[PDB]
């Protein structure tokens, strides 16, 4: 790359309830779009989870009497982000925390990893897309750790094939959302990742919740050795190990949370609590953009380096990323050399000034200009071929 990503997960099912749709992003502030999630059976299949949102909505200009065949839904949306935003990557995501049971049957054989590859990089060249995202969560052991290495170099392998017969000197994208738990990640080919990928998004959050004992930061920077109950987990101990391991530094791309993880019935951070309470569409999870709530203030852990409201009269604690917050991370991920910023996800963010993800551009300062591909002469949809013209 030639300069910082700064990457957002679009998620196919934000367009319905949360109302969030791909011509809603702030496509300036954005190198990468991961759009979230594919599908996947046993035998290696990656299928859409959804055929209505991922290409047969129309939108206000899709004809209902074109001729050819077309793809409308976010596919083609996200192709008119493209068009309008030459440094925005769309990257297709495979799995998700729900949808990762059948990874470790999918990389199994070489016959299912080929059936991987080709289904996979069959919808990036029929949609439009840069590259690829792996979201496998967890390989369990070292059977499924090597297989994910045979798998990735499958999908690198069929990609550069793919290339230079469709798409000659363009280099397709392979990335992968990678766990901040160590349980987790020193089960993975970290050297293997390190040579095969071009960024790992290292999810840095969900570090506390309802499944916490006690209140804890969802995403800090550091352990807290004064109150370490309130940092079950801390980003700078993953990024070390990751780094150490064989995972370029410039390859890991920091992910950050555009939501809050609520407790309730709490004194403060590193305490007793009970229930999560209500969300703004789950149990416990609150979209950054209904953040502060009214009569909450916010408080900082300056060691642990995690923003938190607190509500004194109703005693919600609500730990989420601040623009602040995001300022401190970016100083931290440039001090080590990382390949930018990453955020979970889209639709939660605020407008304007503070925009966690318009904050984070600010920050980087020389973002990734990397042109994306806009030619698809082998895709089956007439459109997205003839590039929306
Ligand atoms: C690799 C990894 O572990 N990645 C982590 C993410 O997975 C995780 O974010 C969570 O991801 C899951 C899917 O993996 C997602 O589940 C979705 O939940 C929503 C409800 O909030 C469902 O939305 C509905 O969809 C239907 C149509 O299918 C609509 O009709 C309806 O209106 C929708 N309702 C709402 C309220 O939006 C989705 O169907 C469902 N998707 C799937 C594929 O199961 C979670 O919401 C994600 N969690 C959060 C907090 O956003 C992430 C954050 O924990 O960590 C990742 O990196
Ligand atoms: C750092 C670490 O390993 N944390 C684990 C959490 O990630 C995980 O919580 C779940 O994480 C998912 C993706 O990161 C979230 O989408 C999901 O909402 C969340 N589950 C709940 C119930 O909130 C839990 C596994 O339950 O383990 C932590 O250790
Ligand atoms: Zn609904
Ligand atoms: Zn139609
Ligand atoms: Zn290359
Ligand atoms: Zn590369
Ligand atoms: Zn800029």
């Amino acid at each position: 790359a030639n300069g910082y990503a700064n990457s957002v997960y679009f998620t196919n099912w934000g367009i319905y309830d949360r109302n969030f749709q791909p011509a809603d992003l702030v496509a300036s502030d954005v190198t990468h779009v991961i759009y979230s999630f594919m599908n996947l059976q046993a035998d290696g299949t990656v299928i859409s989870g959804d055929t209505y949102a991922d290409y047969e909505k129309h939108y206000a200009d899709d004809s209902w009497n074109d001729v050819g065949t077309n793809a409308y839904g976010c596919v083609k949306q996200l192709f008119k982000v493209k068009k309008a935003n030459r440094g925005l990557k769309v990257l297709l995501s495979i799995g998700g925390w729900t949808w990762s049971t059948n990874f470790p049957s999918a990389a199994s054989t070489d016959a299912n990893r080929k059936n991987f590859a080709k289904t996979a990089i069959t919808f990036m060249k029929d949609w439009g897309f840069d590259g690829i995202d792996i979201a496998w969560a967890y390989p369990a052991d070292a059977t499924q750790a090597s297989n994910m290495i045979l798998l990735l170099k499958e999908v690198r392998s069929q990609l550069d094939a793919y290339a230079a017969q469709y798409a000659p000197g363009y280099h397709f994208l392979l990335t992968i959302a990678a766990p901040a738990g160590k349980d987790n990640y020193s089960k993975l080919r970290l050297a293997d990742l390190g040579q095969v990928l071009d960024y790992i998004n290292l999810m840095a959050y969900d570090y506390a919740g309802s499944f916490s004992p006690l209140t804890g930061h969802d995403a800090n920077l550091f352990n807290n050795p004064s109150n370490p109950n309130a940092t079950p987990f801390n980003t700078d101990s993953a990024v070390k190990d990751y780094i150490n391991g064989g995972v370029p530094a410039n390859k890991i791309v920091l992910g950050m949370p555009i939501y809050g993880r609520s407790f309730q019935n709490t004194a403060g951070i590193g305490q007793t609590y009970n229930g999560v309470g209500s969300g703004s569409w789950e149990a416990g999870i609150w979209d950054y953009k209904a953040l502060p709530k009214a009569g909450a203030t916010v408080q900082y852990d300056s060691v642990a380096k995690g923003y938190y409201s607190y509500n004194s009269a109703t005693k919600e604690l609500i730990s989420f990323d601040t623009p602040d917050m995001i300022n401190t991370k970016v100083a931290y991920l440039k001090s080590l050399g990382l390949g930018g910023s990453m955020f979970w996800e889209a639709s939660a963010d605020k407008k304007g000034a503070d925009s966690l993800i318009g904050t984070s551009h600010r920050a980087l300062g020389g973002l990734d200009t990397t042109q994306n591909l806009l030619s698809y002469p082998n895709s089956k949809y007439d459109n997205i071929k003839n590039g929306l013209n």
